[PDB]
C-alpha cells in the first residue's frame, strides 16, 4: 500500500484565480492539483502524486464506465474564526471509503496514508479554503476501476484520486430556505441487500430520474420512500431528522435506524450524539412511514423536520408533495428552534468557535 | 435530435494489430483496431459520429460516470457464417433497450436506426476480426457516458457515446455443455421493485462483483440472484433463468420470472419464448418461482433441466444450487437435456446462418 512519505509533488506552474465564495455553484469548481495513484494486482500501489489537475486517460473498456466499479467519499475543510482550517471527523470518511472498497472488490489500503496524503493535497492548495464562516472546501476522494477488460470480474487495475472544490453557503440568503420534496413510491433509492450504506457510484445514478420528476412538479428533492407502508428514509442525499411529539404523547427526535438501506452520515451521528448529550427530550433511531407523518400533522405533533448531512448541515423542509396533494410541514413556524440550535452547535465546531475531538487542525 | 450515419468522419489506422487466434480467446481482453465515438453536450446537441482508431477517453476526473455511475452499455454479437456472410441477430431489440436505458439514466435521446447504420460501418471497417469459426463471434460493446465536469448530482449536460469491438470463442472452450453450480445467498439482492434492475445500467453490476467472488470461494461458477421474503429465483449471474418441469397441475411447462421490473429482458430471453410459444408443444409461463416450488417440485422428480440464456452463453444448463448450506442437484444433465439443445442447435443455426431468419441481418 502506498505511504504519504513517497508522495512525488509536481506543482503546477499557473495558478487559477479563486472563485467569489457567494456566486458558487456546488460542484463545477476545482482547484490547481489532484492527488493521483495507480494500482496493479501485478506491481501493487505506485507512488501517491500531487499534480496539476488534469484529464484522467483511461481504457475505453475501464470497468468503472461499464459497471459503475467505482465509489467515492465527501468531507470538508473549514477555515476557522481563528484562521486554522479544520477537518471533521475525518476518519469516519475513511473507515467508510475502505469499507465501500472491499464492498467494491476495489484494492484495499492504509487508511492514514490517505488521509495524510489528502491534508498535504488540501495544505498546497489551502488558500482554496474560502474566507467565509458560511462556506468551505469540498474534498472528494474518488476510486475507479481502470481494468481495460468487459469480463464482470474483480478488477486488476484501478486509480484513486482526490478532488477539491470550494462551497459556498447552501442558502443564498446565509440562513434557511426551506425545501418542497417530491415523495413518489414508484421509485427507491436502496434495499434491504443492497449497497445503500455505502458510496458506490451505482447507488446514485439511478436517482437523477426520480430528482428529474421531483424538479418538473416544482420540488428541489426526492424524499425516498421504502416498503409497502411509505418508510421515509432520506430527504435527497441527506439523513432525515423528525422533531415531534410521538404516539406516546412524548417530546421526540426521531430519525431513521441503520438497517442497510440508510447511508449513515457524519452528521447523522453527531446529531444523534449532541441530542443525546442534552437529554431535553427522547431520541429514537426509529422507522417513521408518512401515515405517522400526516397523522402527526392531523394532530398538530410535528414541530420540525429537517435534513442533514455533507451538502447541508440542516435543511429545514417545509411542504412534501404526496398522492397528488402538497402537505405543509410547519418547520419554519416553531423557529425552527432545534434545527437553529444544531446549526449554531456544528458551525461552531466546524469554524473553531469551540474545542471538540470532532476536529483536527490541517497538517 | 441525432447523430447521422449519412455524417460519419472514418479515420482509418494506419498500423493494425495480429488477429489473435479463434480457438485462444479470452472474453473482453482484446479489441479490434477501430472504435465509434459520437460527442453530445445540452448547448448543441449531437456532434458527427467518428470511427477512428481505439484509443484511451480523456475525461475530466469530475465526470459523472466516474461518480454517480451515469452510464449504460449494450452486448450483443456478430457471427461470421458458414457461408462465410457476417450477420447481426436481432440487433434492433439491442437498440430499443439503450435507448430504454439512456431515458432511464437521464442521458441523451438518439434515433436507433442511425447507431444502428454507425455499429454496421464500424464492424464492416474492422471485419476480418469477425472470427473465423462457428463457434467463436464479435462482440460489439455500445457504451454511453456523462462526461459533465462537475460533482452536482444532475442530468448531465454533456456525454460521450463509444462502441467497441472483442472478440469471444466459445462460452465452454470444450465447445460442449458444461453445466454450472450455483451460489444462493438470500443476504445479496441484485435488484429492486422501483429500481433499474430492467435496464442495462452500469449500476446494476457494480454491486454484483463481491457476490461472484462468494460463489467462486464456494466452488459455484455463477451467482443465482434471490428476491424477496419467499427466495423467488430471478437470474442466474448476468443471465436470464428457465425451469423446464411438470408444473403444480401436472402440465408439462416452460417456466422464467415475469417482467416485473427485477428481471433484465434479455434478447435470448426474449427468442426462447417466442420459439416455445411459435412450437406449441407445451406450457409457457412468465411467473414466479420460489426455492420452495424447485425442492417441492425436485422432491416429486417434476423438474427435468433448468438453464441460463444471455449472449454470454445462448443455453448455459445447470447441475446444482448451493443453499442453505446443502448441495440441491437440478437433473438437467440427465435429461438430455432435450429442450437445453434444441434451443442451443436453433439459435445457433440461424446466428450462423445454417438457416434463414427474420432474427438476422448480413451486414452493411
Ligand atoms: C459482459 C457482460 C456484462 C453484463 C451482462 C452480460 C455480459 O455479457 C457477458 C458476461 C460474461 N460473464 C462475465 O464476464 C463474468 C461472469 C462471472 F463468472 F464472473 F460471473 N460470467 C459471465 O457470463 C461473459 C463471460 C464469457 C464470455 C462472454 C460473456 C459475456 Cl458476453
Ligand atoms: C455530491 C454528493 C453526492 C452524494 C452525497 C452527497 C453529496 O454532496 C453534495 C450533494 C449535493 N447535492 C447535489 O449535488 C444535487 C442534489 C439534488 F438536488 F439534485 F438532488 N442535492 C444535493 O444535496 C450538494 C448540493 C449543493 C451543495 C453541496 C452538495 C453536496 Cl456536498
Ligand atoms: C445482459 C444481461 C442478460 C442477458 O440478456 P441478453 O440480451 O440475452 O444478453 C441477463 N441478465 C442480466 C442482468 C444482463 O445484464
Ligand atoms: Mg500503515
Ligand atoms: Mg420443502
Amino acid at each position: 500500500t502506498f505511504k504519504a512519505k513517497d508522495l512525488i509533488v509536481t506543482p503546477a506552474t499557473i495558478l487559477k484565480e479563486k472563485p467569489d465564495p457567494n456566486n458558487l455553484v456546488f460542484g463545477t469548481v476545482f482547484t490547481d492539483h489532484m492527488l493521483t495513484v495507480e494500482w496493479s494486482s501485478e506491481f501493487g500501489w505506485e507512488k501517491p502524486h500531487i499534480k496539476p489537475l488534469q484529464n484522467l486517460s483511461l481504457h475505453p473498456g475501464s470497468s468503472a464506465l461499464h459497471y459503475a466499479v467505482e465509489l467515492f467519499e465527501g468531507l470538508k475543510a473549514f477555515r476557522g474564526v481563528d484562521n486554522k482550517i479544520r477537518l471533521f471527523q475525518p476518519n469516519l470518511n475513511m473507515d467508510r471509503m475502505y469499507r465501500s472498497a472491499v464492498r467494491a472488490t476495489l484494492p484495499v489500503f492504509d487508511k492514514e496514508e490517505l488521509l495524510e496524503c489528502i491534508q498535504q493535497l488540501v495544505k498546497l492548495d489551502q488558500e482554496w479554503v474560502p474566507y467565509s464562516t458560511s462556506a468551505s472546501l469540498y474534498i472528494r476522494p474518488t476510486f475507479i476501476g481502470t481494468e481495460p477488460s468487459l469480463g464482470v470480474k474483480k478488477p486488476t487495475k484501478a486509480l484513486l484520486f482526490v478532488l477539491l472544490s470550494p462551497v459556498g453557503p447552501y442558502f443564498s440568503s446565509g440562513t434557511f430556505n426551506p425545501v418542497s420534496l417530491w415523495a413518489n413510491p414508484k421509485y427507491v433509492r436502496a434495499w434491504k441487500g443492497g449497497t445503500g450504506d455505502c458510496k458506490m457510484g451505482g447507488n446514485y445514478g439511478s436517482s437523477l430520474f426520480a430528482q428529474c420528476e421531483a424538479v418538473d412538479n416544482g420540488c428541489q428533492q426526492v424524499l425516498w420512500l421504502y416498503g409497502e407502508d411509505h418508510q421515509i428514509t432520506e430527504v435527497g442525499t441527506m439523513n432525515l431528522f423528525l422533531y415531534w411529539i410521538n404516539e406516546d404523547g412524548e417530546e421526540e427526535l426521531a430519525t431513521p435506524p441503520l438497517d442497510g438501506i440508510i447511508l449513515p452520515g457524519v452528521t447523522r451521528r453527531c446529531i444523534l450524539d449532541l441530542a443525546h448529550q442534552w437529554g431535553e427530550f427522547k431520541v429514537s433511531e426509529r422507522y417513521l412511514t408518512m401515515d405517522d407523518l400526516t397523522t402527526a400533522l392531523e394532530g398538530n405533533r410535528v414541530r420540525e423536520m429537517f435534513g442533514s448531512g455533507t451538502a447541508c448541515v440542516v435543511c429545514p423542509v417545509s411542504d412534501i408533495l404526496y398522492k397528488g396533494e402538497t402537505i405543509h410541514i410547519p418547520t419554519m413556524e416553531n423557529g425552527p428552534k432545534l434545527a437553529s440550535r444544531i446549526l449554531s452547535k456544528l458551525t461552531d465546531i466546524q469554524y473553531g468557535r469551540e474545542e471538540r475531538d470532532w476536529t483536527i487542525v490541517l497538517s
